[PDB]
């Protein structure tokens, strides 16, 4: 049983390394490889503020609110490990600041200790009325792409630095079962009129003093389209912009603007934080996730590609329950095989 | 007056500060000095932790307990200006940690967001069955007293590198007022057998993914003997030594074990935290804070003393109460010469 991951972000990682854990000990044999065109620290994931908070209205699919809870109850149970920090995990608590009231969102027990804030909290952030404070976690794109990638290898997981131009030459090549973890991108080896680009930038800034998130909400104008504030395990992300629909790679004047300008009226104390990097990259924005099976016909039998793309602004917060029904579904592939 | 102010701790120089604010308008020749012996990066307060965190007990004096609160909502009020972190200071949020069921503290409603600790985030300290949450404040005692040093500069407040031997010796040098704010060694100037050492451990270590304060508590031990994990500004503070009446002014190695291995424990990830310093303080352990005013007379004038010494491990929490405090007596020292605010 071949199976070729493509795609070497989280969800591609996670992916490869929940299906090995789970089939390595009694599926002989086994072989996993990665394909991507793009290691860390060269994909989206490395680029992501590194919190885990879904978005603040309920997803259409049921199941997706689910995946988030796993992710949620995944990361959490690493805390107390030593190892905790070197995956890219650590706790940190912070707040959601709105102009008026607003519902509390569906993962209010999902985080721990979530509550309102109260005035005396609103007055540390003068141009807001409203809020929630919960303790969540950091999980920092980059080292758990590292991490993840370590896990992998040292289990006998192949990387190859590949761009895949069609299923079809993978499946050709050999591969029994693909898995489909290319991003935004995904639209290239199957169109997608539904996969659009989640345009962000962000500005990297040496904040060290800042322990808290703090994230502001703009109803006028869809989520992450005002300032946040992310303080990350070495450097602390500054945001503020997610434009559905521009492919344009290059950072532009008008976000650094925006986002630096934003950022400095929450956080004054940014005055004096050293820039780091300035960042832009694109979410994989879809109505819903796509994760589920497709069969190929090429050759002279069937691959089986399984799905798993479009999550957004809320890859790192959704990745492992994506990643456990993926393997799932494998199972059931597996099962149809008699294997 | 010729005030001086013996000390340039956190409590010399926010006493300092206080006074100069509030006084120099209404006083023409207002003459503040501080002499000291110790300036930042020698003082205790700069081995601080940077916590605002009142002991977990009610103290002797109540007053104490409203020169806290004044401290926080004085702290609380920078939030959201440019100069905070400047000046020291950042919202902190952490957990306060405990093997058996304890009795709120009575500063429960000073910090912000108080409340017990819920089975899951329980979980995050298997050796602990009972706990708080709550955000507070990092006041970093070294970023603060270089802050403190700045704006008085810039009032024209004058420092002396000075080793003061008697407060006779200040009085015949001119001062009218003396500001008595030197800490652990306030016994030298005037005996006063309450007054000990509270002699604190700590490494230093670069571990910048800690973003929370943890403090365990052993209810047999005495406060911070146990261990304790502050994030600061650009390091993290472990601590769990806090030993009274020991005067030992270099580092050992065994309170480096039981931090150490202590902390480690505590929170694992610190496996890979490079150590930076070590390094041992003496908070002015006493009862109570000594705030009062005394009058010394050597020869035919009477000089006033106000004394404001004996913070224990809490003076960063409790600083700016007491440099309220030791204002207010000034004005009964100026109002008592018919002098007019
Ligand atoms: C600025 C910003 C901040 C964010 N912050 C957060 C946050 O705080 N929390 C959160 O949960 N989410 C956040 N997100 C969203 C998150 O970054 C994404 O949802 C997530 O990284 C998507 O992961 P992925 O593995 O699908 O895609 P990617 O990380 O983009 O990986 C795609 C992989 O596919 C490969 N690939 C694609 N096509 C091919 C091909 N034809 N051949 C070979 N290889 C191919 C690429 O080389 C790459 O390895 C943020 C996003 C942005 C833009
Ligand atoms: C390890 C440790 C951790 C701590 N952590 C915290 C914390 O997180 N939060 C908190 O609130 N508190 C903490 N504390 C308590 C805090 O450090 C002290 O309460 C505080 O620093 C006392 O300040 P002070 O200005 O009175 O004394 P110091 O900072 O010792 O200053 C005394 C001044 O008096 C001068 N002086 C003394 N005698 C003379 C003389 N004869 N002539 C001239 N100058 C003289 C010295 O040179 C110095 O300038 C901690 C203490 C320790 C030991
Ligand atoms: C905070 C995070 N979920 C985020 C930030 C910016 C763009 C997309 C997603
Ligand atoms: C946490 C702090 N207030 C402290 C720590 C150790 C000794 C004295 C004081």
């Amino acid at each position: 049983m071949r199976v070729v991951v493509i795609g070497a972000g989280v969800i591609g990682l996670s992916t490869a390394l929940c299906i090995h854990e789970r089939y390595h000990s009694v599926l002989q044999p086994l072989d996993v490889k990665v394909y991507a065109d793009r290691f860390t620290p060269f994909t989206t994931t490395d680029v992501a503020a590194g919190l885990w908070q879904p978005y603040t209205s309920e997803p259409s699919n049921p199941q997706e609110a689910n995946w988030n809870q796993q992710t949620f109850n995944y990361l959490l149970s690493h805390i107390g490990s030593p190892n905790a920090a070197n995956m890219g995990l650590t706790p940190v608590s912070g707040y959601n600041l709105f102009r008026e009231a607003v519902p509390d969102p569906y993962w209010k027990d999902m985080v721990l200790g979530f509550r309102k804030l109260t005035p005396r909290e609103l007055d540390m952030f003068p141009d807001y009325r409203y809020g929630w404070f919960n303790t969540s976690l950091i999980l920092e794109g980059r080292k758990y792409l590292q991490w993840l990638t370590e896990r992998l290898t040292e289990r006998g997981v192949k990387f190859f630095l590949r761009k895949v131009e069609s299923f079809e030459e993978v499946a050709r090549g050999g591969a029994d079962v693909i898995i489909n973890c290319t991003g935004v991108w995904a639209g290239v080896l199957q169109p997608d009129p539904l996969l659009q680009p989640g345009r962000g930038q962000i500005i990297k800034v040496d904040a060290p003093w800042l322990k808290n998130f703090i994230i502001t909400h703009d109803l006028e104008r869809g989520i992450y389209n005002s300032p946040l504030i992310i303080p990350g395990l070495q450097a602390v992300t500054l945001g503020g912009t997610f434009q559905v629909g521009n492919w344009n790679e290059i950072n532009n004047i008008q976000d650094h603007n925006t986002i630096w300008e934003g950022c400095c009226r929450l956080e004054p104390t940014l005055k004096d934080a050293k820039i780091v990097g300035e960042y832009t990259g694109f979410g994989p924005v879809r109505p819903q996730v796509r994760l589920e099976r497709e069969q190929l016909r090429f050759g002279s039998s069937n691959t089986e590609v399984i799905h798993n793309y479009g999550h957004g602004g809320y890859g790192l917060t959704i990745h492992w329950g994506c990643a456990l029904e993926v393997a799932k579904l494998f199972g059931k592939v597996l099962e149809e095989r008699n294997l």
